[PDB]
């Protein structure tokens, strides 16, 4: 799985371990191990949410199968859940979005996963 | 919506107001209120379109409906339209690609939309 | 088609001549001509791959058609080959989505493919 945050929060304001721990929280969420999680988190973008440049966050979080409707409502709660707490990120300033990949479109390791 | 413009055109070029105009816009052509409209701007990229380092973008359009054929030519228009005015981008060095996106895939405010 | 890369390997690292690479030889693979490849570098990002800092990348690869499951492994041993050798990533820290497109979910000069 990769999970993508971009944010108009600065650099300095996403502690250390930041990386650490979605890798942790999502190897949790998703049921896949560690070395198969991907994060990339890119601050201090020109961002905005409704209109306003207060911070906000657009997110992707792609998986080979683990995505639904109930999945996708708990990887939220506990996304928004790290960003506002992590990086204080009000959760209504969030997007996620969620894409289900098949295994033959995830290229890896000179091959795909199919 | 979420729209994203990456582009190569640096940041000193991008005009005062632009993600204000992009949100106003999006919010017109779309029909969607302009509080859910997220905009997100790239500039200071390493791109080429053709093989060639002139300006250029590429962007995405992310909605929950409102994307289709007459739709997408429509937000094309205004948005390449937009890129040429306010950054200098020729139309044609311009790909956006639109996504629909099912509401059971869009976290936002610690659910999802479904 | 459009080709991009995310990674943490650092600007300096990236060679001359790496865009016009890419171009060419996405190109061959895709069939497509040259003039319609875009390609986007995005280097210095702050990523982790199954928990560790060292080179690695996202990228994304979408395609109007010349999607599919030996093309995509294809693809993959070509992207994998070039992000090894120019970039030193090693292949099993790369992930590549590959994205079908429909002609009329993408915007080019004010309309769509379609």
């Amino acid at each position: 799985p990769a999970f993508i945050v971009n944010t108009n929060v600065p650099r300095a304001s996403v502690p250390d371990g930041f990386l650490s721990e979605l890798t942790q929280q999502l190897a949790q969420a998703t049921g896949k191990p560690p070395q198969y999680i991907a994060v990339h988190v890119v601050p201090d973008q020109l961002m905005a949410f409704g209109g306003s440049s207060e911070p906000c966050a657009l997110c992707s979080l792609h998986s080979i199968g683990k995505i639904g409707g109930a999945q996708n409502r708990s990887y939220s709660k506990l996304l928004c859940g790290l960003l506002a707490e992590r990086l204080r990120i009000s959760p209504d300033r969030v997007y996620i979005n969620y894409y289900d990949m098949n295994a033959a479109n995830v290229g890896w390791n000179n091959s795909t996963f199919a």
